[PDB]
DNA sequence: GCGCAGTTGTGCTATGATATTTTACAACACACTATTATATACACAGCGTGCTACTGTT
């Protein structure tokens, strides 16, 4: 093994609570996009770290697109800061992390017809749909994704050592069903 | 109201044997999904660039 893998997208939820005015929000944010007619929000942008927040009239905003923990709750302080320069009685509350995707390479080909087979229960493999293998994990309740070229994706977790925890238990299953 | 003469209507049509063949429309309420990110990859369709051929001009 040796392999640990990398966190690649977090999305988390922020309460701002109070109600906003999207046009005006629109208007006074630097990096903002607003289409009524297409989505009911306001597609907002920061530079660092390098975030798209979606923004709702309700005031409940969900931040997306950070590569660590640290970087989601940084960048969410900064679009809530944002909104109360723009002139609202916005606070920072209830930040969640909702979401964590993660992958890796085990740098040898997978035997996906066989693992599909043998884990019957928890796969699912319509080469023709799709390409990978998803692969639903009890415990921890993590999704995965296989790929024919091993290369891994993990994603549902709340908590980083969800991610982890998946394949470690994976791991030697798909060292049984390698090719090479 | 009674009798008579049409029409309808109602049973059955030999004994045993052997061999195959399949009510509508409108309104209201409740449930479900676009949008944004992330690795992943196979696929298909379009767009751009390069090469070859044909036509025109010197």
């Amino acid at each position: 093994s040796g392999i640990v893998p990398t966190l690649q997208n977090i999305v988390a939820t922020v309460t701002l609570g109070c109600r906003l005015d999207l046009k005006t929000v629109a208007l006074h944010a630097r990096n903002a996009e607003y289409n009524p007619k297409r989505f009911a929000a306001v597609i907002m942008r920061i530079r660092e770290p390098k975030t798209t927040a979606l923004i709702f009239a309700s005031g409940k905003m969900v931040v997306t697109g950070a590569k660590s923990e640290d970087d989601s709750k940084l960048a969410s302080r900064k679009y809530a800061r944002i909104i109360q320069k723009i002139g609202f009685a916005a606070k920072f509350t209830d930040f969640k992390i909702q979401n964590i995707v993660g992958s890796c390479d085990v740098k040898f080909p997978i035997r996906l017809e066989g693992l599909a087979f043998s884990h019957g229960t928890f796969s699912s493999y319509e080469p023709e749909l799709f390409p990978g293998l998803i692969y639903r994990m009890v415990k921890p309740k993590i999704v995965l994704l296989i790929f024919v070229s091993g290369k891994i994706v993990l994603t549902g977790a709340k908590q980083r050592e969800e991610i982890y925890q998946a394949f470690e238990a994976i791991y030697p299953v798909l060292s049984e069903f390698r090719k090479m």
